């Protein structure tokens, strides 16, 4: 991989693996969503963090995800070569948004597309706070200082309010716990492994005749290794579900969204 | 990737992922295990299978792992290039061997090795069988025609008999579901898996005090989608030896059984 001429956005190519494709040959989105969060961080490494700031690290602050979406149009298959570029920018005083174009290597026409909503939050305690100071500007000659947003279309599927899941839900799966393949290099539980546990409670039927086309997905509390995840989905409609991650104990929230499937 | 200038093996590197390394910056034994069946699949393209064989489709046979080894001596940092270099092998009727090489990209010395035993199934009815003479000679021109072993040595550790755990175990890890991530494109539950299954009864202490040096894993039965995995662990030994058992919840029906090995850091 490597920095554009600009220097403002970061490309990289993939050659499609075989443990990483279903049932389908073709590219799972947790394999996507790997790839995607690969790419950033090797943006992040390209231009001088390890991600973090200067007054970032002085301070025990870090970036943490507060919300994703992807949009597939065609999966890559396997052994297929297939470049992302991704980019930061500024979203004022409530933080930052990482986006992200797929491209075929042979074809070069548009495969997919992602966003990515991050906020502040404090490494030793979990809070939520904003700062002007020396991150705005840290960050800022790192950015296209013109808007440049991969899904620009006034009132989006990026933007939407998810409510959340009533009772009962329609599917279910039960007693999720992560291991330590699905932990990262700081022992957290990896997002990508989020995504996997909401597309759980998705009927195997509804997989084995549809295509996931959209998938949008609100983080609101971190999983620990110890914890254990019951997820749950109801359909409200191509197939359209609302979804819900919860604590199998005292059921807290940590994760809601939506799934949109076409037909093959 | 491509094939040596013999064609009778074949090299691939790889660069390590963030996502693939563990809490010391460097890849895990599963990101290396998901890299020598990765570079084995393309060794199976690059000579014409897909990695059954022309009598092997028509008799409905596959391949299925019933041992796999790997000993690591240097795990590759986050951002390292590895090259890793596998082969087949005729083991007589019994079935095929496949070998690997793991190197480092700047360096060149190895920086571990595997070996594993591949066994003839009826796809169908789930039937082991020896390999048949006109099988043999379908692949035997895609592998060294001498002896080309990776662990050579007079009493290696790839041959050794693993004994089965005696209860109760010292201790386990209960309720190990696999989910879609684990299952291959067959929707088989992936090799791998079980090598993670198997690891998580180790204790966190051993882990972030050690690091895993050697992993023979016996493959007896197949983990299906809707089963429930108990993973068995019992300390048998600087260095650090554990006895293994990957049983069914229920009936307690053995699906794997194994040994590691772990070196202080
Ligand atoms: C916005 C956000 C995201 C996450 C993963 N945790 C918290 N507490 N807040
Ligand atoms: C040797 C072997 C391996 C596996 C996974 N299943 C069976 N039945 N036999």
């Amino acid at each position: 991989g490597s920095l554009t001429e600009d220097g403002l956005s970061y490309k990289e190519k993939f050659v499609v693996r075989s443990y990483e494709v279903g049932s389908n040959k073709t590219a799972t989105v947790e394999t996507i969503a790997n790839l995607l969060q690969e790419v950033g961080c090797n943006h992040a490494q390209s231009v001088g963090f390890s991600a973090t700031t200067t007054t970032m690290r002085k301070l025990h602050l870090i970036w943490v995800t507060a919300r994703m979406h992807i949009e597939i149009y065609k999966y890559p298959a396997w052994g297929d070569v297939v470049e992302i570029e991704t980019w930061c920018q500024s979203e004022g005083r409530i933080g930052t948004r990482r986006d992200w174009i797929l491209k075929d290597s042979v074809t070069g026409e548009v495969t997919g597309r992602a966003t990515s909503k991050w906020v502040m939050m404090n490494q030793d305690t979990r809070r939520l706070q904003k700062v002007s100071d020396d991150v705005r500007d840290e960050y800022l000659v790192f950015c296209p200082q013109e808007p440049r947003l991969a899904f620009p279309e006034e009132n989006n599927r990026s933007l939407k309010k998810i409510p959340k899941l009533e009772d009962p839900a329609q599917y279910s799966m039960i007693g999720l716990k992560p291991r330590r393949a699905d932990l990262d290099m700081n022992q957290h539980v990896n997002n990508v492994t989020y995504i996997g546990w909401v597309l759980e409670s998705i009927p195997q039927e509804i997989v084995d005749t549809h295509e996931l086309q959209v998938i949008t997905l609100d983080y609101r509390r971190e999983c620990q290794q110890d914890d254990v995840v019951d997820s749950l989905t109801t359909t409200t409609s191509d197939s359209q579900f609302l979804h819900l991650l919860r604590l199998s104990g005292d059921g807290q929230e940590i994760n809601r969204g939506t799934t949109l499937w076409r037909k093959k």
